[PDB]
């Protein structure tokens, strides 16, 4: 009866609240999807449990096993029976669990340092000094591997030889690597998150140039579930009525530091 | 066997090549709907048929009799197996037709004739000399009905009652109007349409400011069909191979005129 929801822990979407050792249940968390996860529920009309994904993934498929990781493979194996988080919608997820439209629309972007001499994603692939990577087990890596394009192809080439690893597990790994890399490793990751982490101190780090591609994150179900009708028209009816756009403002610039 | 795609004659979605009248079938015509038809069709593995929605409209229900017109229309009633336009997802359609997750990211927008004393939506709801409409049976005037946001909502009180009509038939009449009005006309229309405008001649008009909201164009399938989703994993696969951002630079910036 009560709505099984797998997300994640990743500011500022999802996150532990300051006395939350002291609350209860959903109580616990609060953010952009914490948010978004009551709304939808009032507005699809069933009671949900908020849990994090035990891996702390986004879902990706292994190569030799084939098992689905992350929030998708709680999707697929039926642990969880919707996921609210910044899941990319990409076709190799399409392929195995259902998402509404977008609830919110980004692309792949590049963090760097303040001051870092870097100003598009074609700086990056003619230059080796400063290293840049991406996310494990997320859409961006994929994005890369199977892009045909000129010069993504030959980001791909770079990261997935490069040594020691440019991938890391989290975005706040990816980030700190930032920081403390004195300009000298450049962060692949959407939109969204750059632009967050560019409101938050200690504000040493920016997005530079444009996205690399246009994608949305949509909410998702195990494929076929009926759930996913209604899940599709409240996204579209809180898109119409402004919520979301309250959300971002709410989670990312009245709430910023910088 | 051939499938029936409508569509609507838009520029650059859909325009009629210089030497059309010595052409037949789909031939006829070309633009960027024209050339994502023909990926989709090849992906998907059909044959289809080109034809122009016979009222010219993108699709909105008559009030007292329930009736869809334009490329709605079209698939409701059975007339068209596919709609392959710049048609915009929303909930109202959701309910009656099925989309595709969105091959184009757009949002609602101002055009002006340059030099026109106004930089955002709010400075049109605060002032009169200025006049303002929309485009009939679109989502951009829907979004205005159904909208309870402050500005927008004092927005469509104006524009619903407004004598003579601020309303027009097509973006082209639109756009005429701004250009004919010295600056006392502004139109709300899509930022895709503007952005398209703004690089053609006499290079007069301009969007200023920002989107007023986020949303998308889908392909459009009779609720319930079976080509939906082929269709709808072809235009993800499209995206993601860079073939969308390709499309769109060559028919707004690559032919620019300004
Ligand atoms: C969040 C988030 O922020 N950056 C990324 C990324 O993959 O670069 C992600 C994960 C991605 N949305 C996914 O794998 O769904
Ligand atoms: C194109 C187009 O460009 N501007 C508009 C609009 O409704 O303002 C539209 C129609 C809209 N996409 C729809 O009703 O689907
Ligand atoms: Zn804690
Ligand atoms: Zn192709």
């Amino acid at each position: 009866k009560t709505v099984v929801v797998t997300t994640i822990l990743e500011s500022p979407y999802v996150m532990m609240k300051k006395n939350h050792e002291m609350l209860e249940g959903n109580e616990r968390y609060e953010g952009y999807c914490v948010d978004l996860a009551a709304e939808i529920a009032k507005h699809c009309g069933f009671k949900y449990k908020l849990t994090i994904v035990g891996d702390g993934k986004y879902g990706a498929r292994d190569a030799d096993t084939k098992i689905w990781n992350g929030m998708v493979g709680e999707l697929v194996y039926g642990k969880a029976d919707i996921a609210i988080a910044p899941l990319t919608i990409t076709l190799v997820r399409e392929e195995v669990i259902d998402f509404s439209k977008p609830f919110m629309s980004l692309g792949i972007s590049i963090m760097i340092k303040k001051g870092t001499p870097i100003e598009s994603a074609e700086d990056l692939s003619k230059q080796t000094e400063i290293a840049y990577g991406t996310l494990d087990s997320g859409s961006t890596k994929e994005f890369f591997r199977r892009s045909k394009i000129a010069v993504f192809d030959k980001m791909w080439t770079y990261m997935r030889s490069a040594e020691p690893s440019v991938f890391v597990r989290t975005t706040a790994e990816g980030v700190a690597r930032v920081r403390k890399s004195k300009g000298k490793y450049a962060f692949l990751l959407e939109s969204t998150m750059n632009e967050y982490i560019e409101q938050r101190k200690p504000c040493d780090t920016m997005k530079v140039g444009g996205n690399l591609d246009s994608k949305g994150y949509g909410i998702a179900t195990p494929k076929g579930s009926s759930l996913g009708n209604a899940v599709n028209l409240a996204v579209l009816k809180l898109n119409e009525q402004g919520l979301l756009d309250k959300l971002k403002n709410k989670w990312w610039y009245d709430k910023g530091e910088c």
